C-alpha cells in the first residue's frame, strides 16, 4: 500500500515512544489562537487604514504579522489534529500538519531580515519592488517547510527519525536549525551595526548644522582659518599657513579642496578630542556618565565650540544637568553670555537638553529612534520564544531513540513558540506609542 496510509503514523509513533504514553487543555490554547488572530488583524487593519503607515518599513513589520496570523491559524488545526486525531491522519496530511508551522515559522524569520535591512537603509539613503521581496519570503518559505512532504523525511528510516516530530528526518531539522540561528545570528549583529553607527551619524549631522561643513578653506568670525565642520586649521593669519597644517592634517596635497570622507574623518578627531575633553574633567564626566546617548551628544556639542574650561565655566548650569532638572538649566544657560554670541547655534543645543530628543535638528529622528528601539525588542522577545525549542530540537537531533526523556514533553517548548505570535501586536502598542495613538484610533 502507498507510502501514505494510518499504519506509518503508529510504526513512527511507536519506535520513538509516544505511542502508548498519552494523557481540556486543547480547547483553551484553540481559543488563545483566536486572540491572536484579532491582535494580528488590527495589525494588519491599522497599517492598512493609516496613510503615515504606509511606509516600506511597516509593510513589512504587517508580512509579519501575517506570518504569526497564519501560525495561530495552522496551530489551531494542530491542536484540533493532535493527540488522538494524530492516528486518523495520513503521513501526507501529518507533513502538511506540521508543515504549516514551518513555512509561518520561515516567512517570520526573513520578515525579521526584511525589517532589519529596512532600517540600515534609513541613514544609508521603491513600492512594488517590496511586493516583489514579500512574494519571494513566502516562496522560499514554502520550498524549505515543504522539503520533508517533497520527501526529506525518514518513512524507512526509523533510525533517523526525530522524537519530537516522528515523521521528519534528523538531517532535515539539523539543518532548519542551522540555517535560522544563523539567520537571527547576523540580524542581532546587524541591529549593533545599525544602533552604534546612528549614534555616530547623529552627532555628524548635529554639527553639520552647529558649524557648518566646508570643502574649501574659510575664515571664522573671528577670524582664523578653518575647514569642513569647524576644525581651525591655524591661529595665524596666512592662508598658506593654513594650507601647510591642512596638507599635513590629511597627507594629501589638498590645495584647500579636501573630500567628504576627508572631512568626516578629521571631523570624528574633534569628536575623540572633546570626548576626551569630557572624560578628564571632574565637572564634566559625571554629568556626561549621568546623561543620555542625546544628551551626551548635546554637552559634546558645546565643548566642539568652547572647550574643557570654557563649558566648565557653567558650573551653575552643569549641577542642574546632574540634579536631572534640566528647565532650570535651560533658563540659565539662555541668560548666560553662550546664548548670546551664537543665538540659533546655542538654541538648538538648549531645545535638545531640554526635550532629549533630536526633534531641533532633523523631523524624523525621534519617530524613527522609538521603532529602533521597538523593532529590536520585537527580535529579542523572538529570540527568547523559539531559542528553548531550537536547543530541544538541536539535542534531539544528536540523541537517541528514548534515551533522552526532556523530549517526551516538549509541548512546553512548542507552545512557548506559539505564543511569540501573540506577542509583537501587544509589543507595539506598548513601546511604541507612535503606533499604540493609530490603533486606539479605530
Ligand atoms: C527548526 C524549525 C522549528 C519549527 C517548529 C515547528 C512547530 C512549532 C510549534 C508547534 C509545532 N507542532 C507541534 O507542536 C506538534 N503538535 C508536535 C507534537 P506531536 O506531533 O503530537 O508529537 C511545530
Ligand atoms: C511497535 O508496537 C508493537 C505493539 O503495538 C510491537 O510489535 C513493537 O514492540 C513496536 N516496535 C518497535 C520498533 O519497537
Amino acid at each position: 500500500s502507498d507510502y501514505v496510509n494510518y499504519d506509518i503514523i503508529v510504526r513512527h509513533y511507536n519506535y520513538t515512544g509516544k505511542l502508548n504514553i498519552s494523557a481540556l487543555t486543547s480547547v483553551v490554547f484553540i481559543l488563545i489562537c483566536c486572540f491572536i488572530i484579532l491582535e494580528n488583524i488590527f495589525v494588519l487593519l491599522t497599517i492598512w487604514k493609516t496613510k503615515k503607515f504606509h511606509r516600506p518599513m511597516y509593510y513589512f513589520i504587517g508580512n509579519l504579522a501575517l506570518s504569526d496570523l497564519l501560525a495561530g491559524v495552522a496551530y489551531t488545526a494542530n491542536l484540533l489534529l493532535s493527540g488522538a486525531t494524530t492516528y486518523k491522519l495520513t503521513p501526507a496530511q501529518w507533513f502538511l500538519r506540521e508543515g504549516s508551522m514551518f513555512v509561518a515559522l520561515s516567512a517570520s524569520v526573513f520578515s525579521l531580515l526584511a525589517i532589519a535591512i529596512e532600517r540600515y537603509i534609513t541613514m544609508l539613503k521603491n513600492n512594488f519592488r517590496l511586493f516583489l521581496l514579500i512574494s519571494a519570503c513566502w516562496v522560499i518559505s514554502l520550498i524549505l517547510g515543504g522539503l520533508p512532504i517533497m520527501g526529506w523525511n525518514c518513512i524507512s528510516a526509523l533510525s533517523s527519525c526525530s522524537t519530537v516530530l516522528p515523521l521528519y528526518h534528523k538531517h532535515y531539522i539539523l539543518f532548519c536549525t542551522t540555517v535560522f540561528t544563523l539567520l537571527l545570528l547576523s540580524i542581532v549583529i546587524l541591529y549593533c551595526r545599525i544602533y552604534s553607527l546612528v549614534r555616530t551619524r547623529n552627532i555628524f549631522e548635529m554639527l553639520r548644522i552647529d558649524e557648518g561643513l566646508r570643502l574649501k578653506i574659510y575664515k571664522d568670525t573671528e577670524g582664523y582659518y578653518t575647514i569642513g565642520i569647524g576644525h581651525l586649521l591655524t591661529k595665524s593669519p596666512s592662508l598658506n599657513a593654513a594650507k601647510s597644517e591642512l596638507d599635513k592634517a590629511i597627507g594629501r596635497n589638498t590645495n584647500g579642496v579636501i573630500t567628504k570622507d576627508e572631512a568626516e574623518k578629521l571631523f570624528n578627531q574633534d569628536v575623540d578630542a572633546a570626548v576626551r575633553g569630557i572624560l578628564r574633567n571632574a565637572k564634566l564626566k559625571p554629568v556626561y556618565d549621568s546623561l543620555d546617548a542625546v544628551r551626551r551628544a548635546a554637552l559634546i556639542n558645546m565643548v566642539f565650540q568652547m572647550g574643557e574650561t570654557g563649558v566648565a565655566g557653567f558650573t551653575n548650569s552643569l549641577r542642574m544637568l546632574q540634579q536631572k532638572r534640566w528647565d532650570e538649566a535651560a533658563v540659565n544657560l539662555a541668560k548666560s553670555r553662550w546664548y548670546n554670541q551664537t543665538p540659533n547655534r546655542a538654541k538648538r543645543v538648549i531645545t535638545t537638553f531640554r526635550t532629549g530628543t533630536w526633534d531641533a535638528y532633523a523631523s524624523r529622528s525621534s519617530e524613527n529612534v522609538a521603532l529602533l528601539k521597538t523593532v529590536i525588542i520585537v527580535l529579542s522577545v523572538f529570540i527568547a520564544c523559539w531559542a528553548p525549542l531550537f536547543i530541544l530540537l538541536l539535542l534531539d537531533v544528536g540523541c537517541k531513540v528514548k534515551t533522552c526523556d526532556i523530549l517526551f514533553r516538549a509541548e512546553y517548548f512548542l507552545v512557548l513558540a506559539v505564543l511569540n505570535s501573540g506577542t509583537n501586536p501587544i509589543i507595539y502598542t506598548l513601546t511604541n506609542k507612535e503606533m499604540r495613538r493609530a490603533f486606539i484610533r479605530i
